[PDB]
């Protein structure tokens, strides 16, 4: 009978939105501090104007009392106060692929105010029109995931994406960019602000001023004998009190000074397979019972399934495994 329905319905509940994208060399997120001053932060006692930024469940929150000896280092390692610090399991050299599960990725051919119904076909019909076996053309990548790329399913990252999917940019941006209000990036400081910046000849409150200034050398300062409850001194200043400067600077809301430096995180192209193209492929041969229950445990790999996590953040590094996996001969 005509099975291709069944195996349609079963491999795209389980698998539509699924990719695993191979790097073409293990290349990791090469700091621990993460500046990106265009997301919100929370501000004064996380009375917090806007929704949850994603990016803050890494924010190096400042508090003001500390122990005696206290240090950065000890919680942020070399990451700035107040930005942001990348956990040693998101920046991981042994990480050879990532996979996930979400449809934040695609093009704008996908666009939720459609049916749900035109968006599966359309989805369906664009994987089996880009796709060699299981592996996607290059044109069906962003021009920097891959050469040839031409954004025929997969969209360009954006500056903000970090904000609510940080997982994905730390684990699948080709480069780093800054996005800076901090005094001394790009030899910016309080005193040139008025030569660096062209269009300040000195309105916003906010116009033509930094974010966050240095204050002097981080420190803790103990003035009771109870050396566990010891006042914090940070470096910047504090940004509480202008949470959204960054990302009102980011919104060209007002002139004023902004620094965007680039580094290369990982050269050469990607490689980038469909789940669920993989699925329908190997049922025909398998059975979509065998490959529905192996690919479930591909999603596995990990302990923690990434399609039941939530869209934003279903992105996870992979240490060599193998794909496709074994099917079983049943
Ligand atoms: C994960 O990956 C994601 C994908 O890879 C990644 O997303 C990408 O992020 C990058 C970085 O954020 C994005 O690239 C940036 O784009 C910026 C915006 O680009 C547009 O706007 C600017 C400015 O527009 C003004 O001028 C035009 C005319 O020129 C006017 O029409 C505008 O209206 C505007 O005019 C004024 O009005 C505005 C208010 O209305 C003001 O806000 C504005 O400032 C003005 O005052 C244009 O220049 C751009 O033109 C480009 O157009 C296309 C591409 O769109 C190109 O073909 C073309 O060649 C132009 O590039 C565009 O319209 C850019 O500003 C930004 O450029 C800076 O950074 C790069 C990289 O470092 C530099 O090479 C570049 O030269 C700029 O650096 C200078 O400026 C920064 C600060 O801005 C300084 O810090 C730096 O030191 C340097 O200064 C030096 O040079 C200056 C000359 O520029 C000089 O003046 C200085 O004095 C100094 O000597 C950059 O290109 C990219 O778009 C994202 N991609 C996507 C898909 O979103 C994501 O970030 C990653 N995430 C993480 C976490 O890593
Ligand atoms: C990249 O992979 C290597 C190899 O898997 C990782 O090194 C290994 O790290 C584990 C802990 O994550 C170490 O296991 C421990 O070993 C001690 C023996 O000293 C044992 O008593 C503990 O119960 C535990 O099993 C393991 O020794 C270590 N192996 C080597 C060769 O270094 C490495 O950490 C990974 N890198 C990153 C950044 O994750
Ligand atoms: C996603 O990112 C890529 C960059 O990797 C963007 O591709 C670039 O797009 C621009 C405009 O579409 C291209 O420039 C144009 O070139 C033609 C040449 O005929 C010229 O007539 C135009 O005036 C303009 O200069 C550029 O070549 C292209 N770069 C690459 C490497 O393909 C793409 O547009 C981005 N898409 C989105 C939606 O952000
Ligand atoms: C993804 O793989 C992980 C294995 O890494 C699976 O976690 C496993 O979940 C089962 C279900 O409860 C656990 O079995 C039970 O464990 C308890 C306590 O250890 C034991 O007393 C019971 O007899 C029973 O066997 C199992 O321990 C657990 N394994 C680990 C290492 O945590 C997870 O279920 C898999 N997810 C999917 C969707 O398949
Ligand atoms: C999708 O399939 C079409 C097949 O129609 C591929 O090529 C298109 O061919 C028609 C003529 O039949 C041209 O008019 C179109 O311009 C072609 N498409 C494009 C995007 O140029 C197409 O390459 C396949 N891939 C995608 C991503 O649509
Ligand atoms: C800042 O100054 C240093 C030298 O002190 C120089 O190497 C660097 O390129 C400068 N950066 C900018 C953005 O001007």
């Amino acid at each position: 009978r005509d099975q291709e329905q069944y195996i349609h319905r079963k491999c795209y509940q389980e698998f539509a939105h699924c990719y695993l994208v191979k790097y073409k060399t293990p290349q990791p997120w090469p700091n621990e501090g993460l500046i990106a001053d265009q997301c919100p932060l929370p501000g004064l006692a996380d009375v917090s104007f806007y929704p949850y930024q994603a990016i803050w469940d890494y924010y190096a929150k400042i508090e003001n009392i500390r122990p005696a000896n206290w240090t950065s280092s000890k919680l942020y390692g070399k990451a700035r106060m107040g930005s942001y610090y990348i956990p040693k399991r998101l920046r991981n050299i042994n990480n050879t692929h990532i996979l996930f599960c979400s449809d934040v990725l695609y093009s704008k051919w996908y666009n939720l105010q459609n049916s749900i119904l035109q968006n599966e076909n359309e989805l369906t019909k664009r994987l089996s029109n880009l796709t060699i076996g299981n592996k996607l053309k290059n044109r069906a990548l962003p021009y920097e995931w891959a050469k040839g790329g031409l954004n025929r399913l997969f969209r360009n990252i954006s500056v903000l994406d970090v904000c609510s999917r940080p997982e994905m940019v730390l684990l699948l941006n080709k480069t780093y960019y800054t996005f800076s209000l901090w005094e001394g990036d790009c030899n910016i400081t309080r005193y040139n602000v008025n030569e660096t910046v062209p269009e300040c000849k000195d309105d916003h409150p906010y116009s033509c001023r930094l974010w966050r200034y240095r204050e002097g050398k981080e420190e803790v300062k103990c003035l009771t004998s109870d050396h566990t409850r010891c006042l914090y001194y940070p470096e910047y200043s504090n940004p509480e009190a202008l949470f959204d400067f960054g990302f009102l600077s980011y919104m060209r809301n007002f002139p004023g000074p902004q620094c965007i430096e680039s580094t290369s995180i990982r050269q050469q192209d990607y490689e980038v397979y469909s789940i669920y193209q993989e699925c329908k492929l190997a049922s025909k041969t398998y059975g979509i019972d065998s490959v529905l229950f192996s690919l479930k445990n591909f999603l596995n790999y990990t302990g923690k399934p990434v399609n039941e996590m939530p869209n934003a953040r279903a992105f996870v590094g992979l240490i060599d495994p193998k794909f496709p996996p074994t099917y079983p001969d049943d």
